[PDB]
């Protein structure tokens, strides 16, 4: 009968700009309040997850769902991955399109299939399966972005963890992925152990960051690896993850990991990533490394 | 100058016949001699085991390629994985259509593009960039195939590690999938950490079994992290990864290793698992227990 957790966190990146930058806080602070909110009212890890990540990608300051970076098409293709911690359940989907919440047709691709991961027209037809309505693509679409595309053509991620009372944890990461990317390119958020993992036995990691390196080093896998050798924190644990990527490969990101037992962090070798959590009462958030606030919760 | 090594495996199932048996062996030893020739001559790790699935893709015998099982649609999807140990270097194809040869598309993406993954149409579009021609789908079902498609809607892999002379380590694993997937369907062997791993400061794998647990469990990362842990041979990091996922997941499969020093091991769960390794001046193969043949290369 454990003390309940959920940390969000809505992706490495390096300056965020001035207006924007108010409302990124309210967002991950808005998504990790309501996946506690499912919580307390007693609902699952997995529910809470789902929950956080559906949130930020409705949120158009996201790059998930609404809000997602183009590819070279100028096109939206996102992929997302949910994963159970007790019967370590998964389910993922990679390159769809005109899907309103990836997170939630890859849930359906945990509980309703015998598979894993979808990809492309069959996550498609099985999002019409599953009476799930697709959108005009544009709709995903929002002004800022055509402008990051005409500028990386011209010159040069959302995430939840969860502890519920059960002591049960899930993980959920959801993207649009790079800009510019080619088309049909996966990156690490719909992959097992790379974009997330989840273990009772252990823990659950969402991952952001340069997705290519993500994959390479199994980094959400490779932080557990590092907690499950006995004596480290969840803090050390992610660091000698990402220290990993950082030094290996020049790769940058940022995690969000809660442990078996309740411990939490949020860490980034980028120069920022927006999270927030919740736990006894509690709502934490930040973006740079020292605006963490603390308050009591609503 | 490292001795080099060559393994690969066939893929595991439930039974293998007897008119095909000795033409399963056959194969396995004909990819392991020439994936090995091309490290006798000076090429990488990479080239070999690129040679070696490429030929067990082209032998009709093996679900990969040519000989590919069958969706629920009657068609055929391929993926297909390939890694180099020495930078982390990868590409991954998922849900390939009428392309002959998965693992030369991978590897494709993984040399000329700054991706690791890319899926469905997508793929599709890079290979037409490269000059490869897609074939009609017709050419790789086989009879076997349409029939197991029957057998399972009425009622109810390959792959290759290498060590060069110059001590590169590297695997590729290709696949057609399991019988009767979903459109879109996407299995662990285009998933780094799932359908294999190689990285020069430990060893290579390629796995082969069932599917979603090999992913749930990061099958070929954890037969890699025994190993790096110390106190362990090869042969018990393999048990150690294919007991758990079967303790924990019920999941059966096989795995062929090669650790950074030369030694390797192939290993299964499964009832068999066809395989054959090259080192030195002898061949190495097999199907079940009972049935190891050592004999001189030719
Ligand atoms: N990991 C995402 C990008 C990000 O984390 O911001 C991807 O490459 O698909
Ligand atoms: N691992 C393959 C199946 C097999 O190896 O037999 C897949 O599920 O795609
Ligand atoms: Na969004
Ligand atoms: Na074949």
């Amino acid at each position: 009968h454990m003390e309940p957790v959920l940390v969000v966190h809505g992706g490495g990146a390096s300056c965020i700009s001035c207006e924007r930058r108010q409302r990124v806080r309210q967002g991950v602070i808005r998504a990790a309040s309501l996946g506690h909110g499912v919580l307390r009212a007693g609902g699952s890890a997995v529910d809470a997850v789902e929950a956080a990540v559906a949130a930020l990608e409705d949120d158009a300051e996201f790059n998930a769902g609404h809000g997602s970076v183009l590819t070279e098409n100028g096109d939206v293709e996102m992929d997302a991955s949910i994963m159970d911690g007790r019967d370590l359940g998964a389910g993922a989907v990679s390159a769809v399109r005109c899907i309103a919440n990836p997170i939630k047709l890859a849930r359906l691709v945990m509980d309703k299939t015998p598979h894993c991961f979808l990809t492309g027209q069959g996550a498609a037809k099985f999002a019409a399966d599953m009476g799930i309505s697709e959108i005009p693509g544009e709709q995903l679409v929002t002004e800022r972005n055509r402008k990051r595309l005409e500028k990386e053509r011209q010159e040069k991620t959302v995430g939840a963890v969860a502890l519920d009372c059960k002591g049960n944890v899930a993980y959920a990461t959801s993207t649009g992925g790079i800009v510019n990317k080619m088309t049909g390119r996966v990156g690490d958020s719909p992959c097992i152990g790379s974009g997330g993992y989840a273990d009772n036995s252990i823990g659950a990691v969402s991952t952001t960051g340069h997705g290519e390196s993500i994959l390479k080093v199994n980094l959400a896998r490779l932080a557990l690896f590092h907690l499950e050798q006995g004596g480290k924190t969840v803090d050390e644990a992610a660091d000698l993850a990402l220290g990993y990527m950082k030094s290996r490969l020049k790769g940058l990101g940022g995690l969000i990991l809660v442990s078996r037992t309740g411990e939490w962090v949020a860490k980034w070798t980028s120069t920022s990533m927006p999270w927030a959590a919740v736990k006894g009462g509690k709502v934490h958030a930040g973006i740079d490394l020292n605006d963490t606030t603390v308050t009591d919760l609503c």
